[PDB]
């Protein structure tokens, strides 16, 4: 459907993020286009602009959400905005990301042949974590980068089991487990040693943290596998788990998480001028055309 | 359909193989079943046996074959039992392998209860590469493992471009570049960095070959992209193009490769008793349940 | 000079540690030698024994300290008796360790051996860090491993700059950074990519903790640097800073910690039978001869 | 002693070293300085100079030798000048190296600052290579960056013992194995996982290439140890030993190559403004000042 009532999402960083959110305001309302605006972002803005919704609430308001910043503002917006399925549409900061594709100068150029009726929507499906004691259900958390076990107030490695599908796989003591998603696989899965993989591949990708074991390496599964991790019973460790670095739970000895896809895809809105490996060849510095 | 015609293929290695085959002989023949053996193996044999026939042939003759030995003779017959997609079952040396099943000392009890009627099928897919120069082709070549680009009679790094559907992905200077398929990930792309891919995952990893830039990292890319290997032109350097370690082709500057998946699918036999983590918790070493 | 007050250092773990803490006992006062046992593990032990004293206390008193368990527990003994260069013996948990030599089996063959005077002294040197804010000084603490920043209560990177002998090196965004001796290059900074340092090396490794940059890789620098890491002081990150893990400071945005060698190098005592590559090759399943 | 007569050694690549090396001509002249010239150079220059001379002559004739070029034109002249203790000075193709210092537009103003007498010497040390047939002795090689074991005509991984100051380390299955220097560190050995050496350390760094056993990992050792490598006599397989990747021989099963530190150091010259880790930040793109 064509988009008339348009949010927007920011993040409370430095100047420049205030400055497109106000071109992406003047562009909007020039077009004749009803926009609502965060209310987290809202408080520090010009004379808070127009109507104020919340992140919860903008899904079924708005037919489209643009994001300026990074890909770390993306994240946030994606668990909220993947259950309304709402298209989401991203901006740099001047430099190229994996979520984020419009340049806050080419603001007017891109959006507008968005607007215009020439993008391409893609979806990125999520990681869904929940943390039960026995039976009981601590937490439930979405994730569009990946789950990450890491040690809670020690410094001492954990010990977990692994459990895909039911089957066990191994038994380890590490930092922790980075599981995943081809959106997250170049996050701090790259940083753990783990590969690229393409946002075409329905596959998830577990990392492990600093293994003791140094044949410890990543595996690739399929997209559709249950992920089943149980805290060391026998252990005084405490771990800690992570959706996006950004919503934490604290295990107990002998809790079990379990991760699996998402239902909800989150809708993505890039121009016809997207090029994935273009992103993978500024963001890493691979060489150019020969 | 019932297995009556049995082929068996061996490697010249040590007496262990010999031994093996032979126990093989016994309890196949002691079935009442028809024993057709490798010409390159009888050669040098007990009486040589019964009858003889080349690995092209052994296709339409046997509705199955036993491979004795360890992984890498299951390469050698993969490329060409899966042409004629003949079901093909393996014996270990006496440790488990990735594609080797059956130890010797349950030669008699797994491969009787795979012919009692008891087994898993499964189908592991291969790789094809053919060079081009220009128009006119040099050579095509399968590959089970991995279809491997490396210096050729010198040690200096290569140059190339890399293509995956016809997108340009970056150009290179490294050793080369390992293409594997998921039963070729434990192989060379794990020694070199690559992740482990689980049999069911319809993926090819992408692995450089020590680059001379520190973030050329793993790709992992749907299993149906069609990769093209540009060599470079504007360089003096003759690389080769290994297709499981076993078929070598020379390029000349400026040469093509393109690899993708063959549509024939190698039907591999497994026992009830497969479990692929257990075989990753022997070949590596993992830790066992707590 | 000849071992005659002999103390005992243990951790409080499973059995078999309190099980080897009293054959030694009895094999020592067997040889009518006086047996000092450590207050914190006094306080659970068979009629809790003989004198008792403290770990600070111990060095004056003692000629020689057995330490009984694993690597670990080596760690908080050194930190303590390299102070007053107190001879230190290890014994394992059956398992070959980079500091404890002894197996539980052969505790009185060769503890004994050591004592009719056939042994080898090596002298390993420490780390000496310490937190300064502006020119307070917030703490300063020993480390026989590694002194390691991290992050503080906050899953977010950290970022920092390096200094070398008042060269600035770099700065980073990373989890953090793993200053490693020759005895640590074993431990945390081998499982975060660092490199085997053979203990007759006078150098020390800088390893980065997941570097945001993909081409961080580890320097080895001459033992006697002294390092600076300046916390960056325009975020809002609170790493942390442990002493093999165990010795915890909390930095302020904008705090200095410098490492540099410690002056006093702990004496350990092994036996002629010591040999450093085959604690390798059981530690990390490097094959043997040929 | 202040440098008169002066060499000039280049490679036959772009066509810039050939302009560079006719500045460099020009500044010298215009100096009153006798310029020697490489005879394999100097087959293809404007008017082909002033006198000619060969490398290995080259050393008592000049008292500087200027090299054009980057690292790999440095390794040559190396091995032939370090004999003779001749000072080195090298020239960038406009990007800076770790070998190279002067960049070509700085040609005048920095060769003149060395020349006018404001320089840093500073000294690396080789490595020696000798292959033996049980006595006879093959032949013996230096480098300046590393000595590196590969496979020789046959992409099957290859057999070999390590031996340090004839103490067994181990028995491994690889590509071969990269014995780097400080220097080399950053070239071959960095690829390969190594760490990075800083220059004023004395110390030998052992790289396995692409180990079948994933535990086998990079060991720093004394620069005075003796590396004592053993082909495997029970395999087939014929290994081939480079030295700077430039001199190569073909080793046997059975075969033993030595490598320890050449006596003769490679007496470096660099400007006062000369920073290691600049080099570095520029060479790896590490993070400059916050
Ligand atoms: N050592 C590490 O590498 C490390 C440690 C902790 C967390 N992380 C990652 O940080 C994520 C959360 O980020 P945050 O905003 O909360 O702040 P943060 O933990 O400080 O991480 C921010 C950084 O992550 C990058 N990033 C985030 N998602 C990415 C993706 N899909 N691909 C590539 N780079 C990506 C950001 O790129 P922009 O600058 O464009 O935002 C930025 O450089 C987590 O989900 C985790 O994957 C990495
Ligand atoms: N440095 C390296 O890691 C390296 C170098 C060259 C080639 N390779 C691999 O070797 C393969 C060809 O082997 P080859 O028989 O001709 O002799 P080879 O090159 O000497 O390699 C033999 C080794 O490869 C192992 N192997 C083969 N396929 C494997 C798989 N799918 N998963 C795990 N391990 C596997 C074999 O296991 P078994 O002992 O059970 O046979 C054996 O240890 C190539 O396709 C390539 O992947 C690896
Ligand atoms: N992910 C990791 O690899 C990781 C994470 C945190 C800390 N660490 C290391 O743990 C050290 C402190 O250990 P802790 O007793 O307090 O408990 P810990 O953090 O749980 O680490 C205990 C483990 O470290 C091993 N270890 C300790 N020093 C070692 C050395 N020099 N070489 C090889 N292995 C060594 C121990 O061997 P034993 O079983 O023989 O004791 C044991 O396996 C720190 O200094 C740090 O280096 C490693
Ligand atoms: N995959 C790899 O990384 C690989 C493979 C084979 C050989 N090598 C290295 O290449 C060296 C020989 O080089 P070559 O001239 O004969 O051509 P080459 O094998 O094609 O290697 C040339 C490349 O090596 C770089 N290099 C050479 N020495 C270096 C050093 N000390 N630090 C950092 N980079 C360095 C060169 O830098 P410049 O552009 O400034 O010359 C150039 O990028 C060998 O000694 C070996 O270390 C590396």
């Amino acid at each position: 459907e064509p988009f008339r009532n348009i949010g927007i999402i920011g993040r409370l960083g430095s100047t420049q993020v205030l400055d497109t959110i106000r071109r992406l305001k003047k562009f909007l309302i020039d077009r004749h286009l009803h926009v609502i605006l965060e209310d987290t972002i809202a408080e520090v803005l010009p004379g808070h602009g127009l109507q104020t919704c919340s992140r919860k609430i903008m899904g079924e308001i708005c037919d489209l959400v643009v994001v300026v910043g990074g890909d770390g503002s993306m994240l946030g917006a994606a668990r909220a905005l993947a259950r309304h399925k709402v298209p989401v549409l991203g901006i740099n900061r001047g430099s190229l990301g994996f979520l984020t594709d419009i340049r806050p100068d080419e603001l007017e150029a891109k959006v507008g042949e968005v607007l215009d009726g020439q993008y391409i929507v893609e979806s990125r499906f999520l990681l869904d974590a929940q943390v039960r004691r026995g039976i009981d259900s601590m937490g439930q958390g979405d994730a569009l980068n990946d789950v990450v076990l890491h040690p809670g107030k020690s410094t001492r490695m954990i010990e977990f089991e692994l459990y895909i599908d039911g089957q066990f796989v191994c038994s380890q003591k590490a930092d922790g487990l980075i599981v995943a998603t081809p959106t997250g696989s170049t996050a701090y899965a790259l940083s753990a040693g783990g590969p690229i993989m393409h946002p075409k591949l329905d596959a998830i990708v577990i990392v492990p943290m600093y293994p003791h074991m140094l044949s410890s390496r990543p595996i690739v599964v399929d997209g559709n596998s249950e992920l089943k991790i149980v805290v060391s019973p026998n252990m005084q460790i405490y771990p800690q788990v992570s959706c996006d670095g950004q919503n934490h739970f604290t295990c107990a000895p002998g809790d079990t998480v379990t991760i699996s896809k998402k239902p909800q895809k989150l809708r993505l809105i890039h121009p016809i001028d997207h090029n994935y490996y273009e992103i993978c060849r500024t963001k890493l510095g691979w060489g150019s055309r020969l």
